[PDB]
């Protein structure tokens, strides 16, 4: 099942706990382009899921989603007190790994798959000087913009493709981040394209991340990030926009949703409203989009699966540079359990090819048909 | 933990002793006790015997029964269930579900998980004859405790304006847990004055343009929706209107937190369903539109605003009338029983003798985690 060569390195740093996760498929091997690695499909103590292991050396931790708050004020004030934190653009993308790894440089989803998309592209999206200076070390950024394999929206300032966005640079097998102002030097000494550094500030300026946050949500971007010079304490606080767009994208699937995803951003919405001290006209605003965004597109669907047999989609574009890309991304896919085949196919006038892939969802397809068809059911 | 006299009626019910020590090893049978008549209660289905089957004796076994299955398309669910065939149409009543029997010499009252219900069992002759029992000591009534002085319900019919009031729905055999033919139980609700559900008549799939008039009718009358049963009972089917579903969320978004899975989504789900059956579209659907963020976010952030200011919990205040004092205390042990934090509030008493209690249920789990939140608690999705 899995080597006993990295069972080995997984020694390093119970053979019982290796087995349950062998057999459990916690651990799992793959595959690149013939570089063998083991993958953490589940999280083992120190070593967190998305964790990828190569070799001794080679080995880039997973690391978590940032904890959010619902409260900004009270959200500051617990994690920082008083002391100064830098505030950073938080963006709509895929969370991506970039390490060398031998001769090739590799680019990891944070589950852990190479993402042959990303990889084969990624000289489009940074240079590779940073990797000469400093190979053990991992750019952590995200992938964002309209042409996405994995979103259907994203930062509306990225007009065409898609672009990286370095938030972060880790020690390889200790995970350790950089100091902010230490990335903040390596990224314009090396050009790599970085999330928008909006300052320095602390609780006392609670007022301006307030007006921040508003001219964010008009411009329809994400939030923002809050980082401890040495990175050590990290919240993040994202838009209402954020909250409502989430909403009116997965309203069309509906069923078969992670757990609480629109709980979830109900609850955001509504600490928002109560910390800002919304009302009046302004709230029945917000009132009103939240309500359109939970129905107008699930209504939507239903009329689309009552009307034919035709499963609910999603359509999403990338550009790549070779076709046989796009087979792969077909095939990578699959292995994501993902039911994605190309729907169409063009040139651009610079040479790539735009692929529009189809995603359908069959299981929320089939849950709202039978709805739709009478199947009677208890809550 | 089951003593072997329980044990043994349950083998005589064909029951395996695997599945019977596997039961109490769970805890899927319990032992339970009313007034010194004990009973086996089974939090955990068994085969044949449903959630909420009581046993005190070899005759005396009250079958659970689950809740009625909802369709949330109308036209569509009444052809899956009853094709072109007709079926009685009965109000759903919102309300608490009991089944009344006679135990011995005793009638008692019990909700949908086995427990006796104190309060009901009290009360019960206020709200129905013991006339049935004797001609009918081995059949269960079947029934919906509603108004708008409940235990259990914040809420109910706006047409019961004080108190609370038994609904007949169904008359079941005990052991058996057979359904008594429509015809047969109105007239027997007839026979011996049982209040019972309203029931609106004999329809059929080529009807449902009237059924969807009755339930724009009920709707704007704030009720709960319509039953629909086949005459032999043995196909039955709930669609509550879109009052009942944004209702349930305006009420439940006080608390939001620490509700059954899915409370919200389900509801949601029925309004979507009712509009693209409807076709209702433009002004109509934005008055849908709005009302639902209206219950979803107004009394989330009011209670926001609530446990921002002081240490109070987020609560809910209910009244119900008893005829004894004894009655109410009774009642704060067998909530406490059920993992609720209920107390009495407030006492005052009718020109009519009875007393008015009021007890004020208070959320501890959710208050903590909106508190949390609040006060800038971090987490992931
Ligand atoms: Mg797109
Ligand atoms: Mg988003
Ligand atoms: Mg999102
Ligand atoms: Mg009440
Ligand atoms: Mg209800
Ligand atoms: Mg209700
Ligand atoms: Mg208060
Ligand atoms: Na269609």
């Amino acid at each position: 099942m899995v080597s006993s060569y990295f069972k080995g390195i997984l020694l390093n740093l119970d053979e019982e706990r290796i087995e349950v996760l062998e057999n459990k498929g916690g651990i799992v091997e793959d595959e690149f382009e013939g570089m063998r690695y083991l993958r953490l499909k589940d999280s083992a103590r120190s070593l967190r899921r998305g964790t990828v292991v190569f070799d001794e050396h080679n080995i880039i931790l997973g690391f978590p989603h940032i904890k959010r708050v619902v409260q900004l004020e009270n959200g500051i004030r617990r994690a920082f007190k008083r002391k100064p934190f830098y505030v950073e653009e938080a963006v709509d993308g895929y969370n991506v790994r970039v390490a060398k790894i031998g001769e090739k440089i590799l680019v990891f989803t944070r589950g852990g798959f190479v993402c042959p998309f990303t990889t084969e592209r990624i000289e489009d999206f940074i240079t590779l000087d940073f990797f000469k200076d400093y190979p053990n070390m991992v750019l952590c950024g995200e992938m964002a913009g309209p042409e996405s394999p994995y979103l259907v929206e994203g930062p509306p300032y990225v007009k065409e493709d898609i672009q990286f966005f370095l938030f972060d640079i880790q020690e390889k097998k200790t995970g350790r981040s950089l100091p902010v102002e230490e990335r903040l030097k390596l990224a314009e000494e090396y050009g790599i394209p970085s999330v928008e550094v909006f300052g320095l500030y602390d609780l006392s300026r609670i007022d301006e991340l307030h007006a921040l946050i508003d001219r964010l949500t008009k411009e329809k971007r994400e939030g923002i990030v809050m980082k401890s010079p040495d990175m050590k304490k990290i919240v993040k606080y994202v838009t209402p926009y954020a909250n409502i767009n989430d909403i009116k994208i997965g309203a069309r699937i509906f069923f078969d949703l992670p757990h609480g995803y629109f709980m979830q951003r109900i609850k955001r919405l509504a600490f928002y409203l109560a910390e800002r001290k919304i009302r009046g006209e302004e709230f029945d605003e917000y009132a009103r989009a939240l309500g359109k965004v939970l129905l107008e597109p699930f209504v939507e669907s239903i009329w689309d699966i009552s009307s034919g047999d035709d499963e609910i989609a999603e359509l999403f574009t990338v550009r790549v540079k070779k076709l046989e890309t796009a087979h792969k991304m077909v095939t990578h896919f699959e292995r994501l359990r993902l039911k994605i085949h190309i729907d169409d196919i063009e040139v651009l006038d610079n040479g790539y090819w735009r692929i529009t892939f189809k995603r359908v969802y069959p299981d929320a397809t089939k849950e709202m048909r039978e709805l739709w068809n009478g199947h009677a059911f208890v809550d």
